[PDB]
């Protein structure tokens, strides 16, 4: 689908067997998502955005099914105030800018 | 133009006779640069990001040329760590996203 940009670009996503609703973000190098259970082994990472720095966990070759397109990459868990999916995972399912 | 995501998805703006590089971005609300200096009034604000708040001033109908397309609307100035290109300013641009 094609999306235009008057109200925010939110999609559904499907990771770990739950619902949830993320931003499609071109500003975004990586995928963040809000505190949730994932199965499996992580890693400390931390990441910088507009007001400082979060601690979150990095999980690797994670499925994540992104508004219908199934995706695996790397999804970082942490204190992010909103879903971000990042370019990490956007160019897995093809995503474009238009301008 | 299209453009594909494999990288950041950086322009040439020009504002107050000058030229940066910024990111646009659809996970932004509004257009947020790093320090620089402005012609005229503005208004004391606080945004909000993933680390947490930075204070900025808000700077109403500033002419903005953003990758050759010229637009009027309000840019925020502040301690961002990268020029940000918003929803507010991609609108007007005619920008799309395409997934
Ligand atoms: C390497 O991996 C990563 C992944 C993500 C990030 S990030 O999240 O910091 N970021 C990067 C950007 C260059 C600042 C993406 C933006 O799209 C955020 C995403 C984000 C949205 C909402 C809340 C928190 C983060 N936009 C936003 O800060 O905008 C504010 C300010 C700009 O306009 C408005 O829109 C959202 C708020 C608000 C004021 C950093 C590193």
């Amino acid at each position: 689908p094609q999306v235009t940009l008057w109200q925010r670009p939110l999609v559904t996503i499907k990771i770990g067997g739950q619902l949830k609703e993320a931003l499609l973000d071109t500003g975004a190098d990586d995928t963040v998502l809000e505190e949730m259970s994932l199965p499996g082994r992580w890693k400390p990472k931390m990441i910088g955005g507009i007001g400082g720095f979060i601690k979150v966990r990095q999980y690797d070759q994670i499925l994540i099914e992104i508004a219908g397109h199934k995706a695996i990459g790397t999804v970082l868990v942490g204190p992010t105030p909103v879903n971000i999916i990042g370019r990490n995972l956007l160019t897995q399912i093809g995503a474009t800018l238009n301008f």
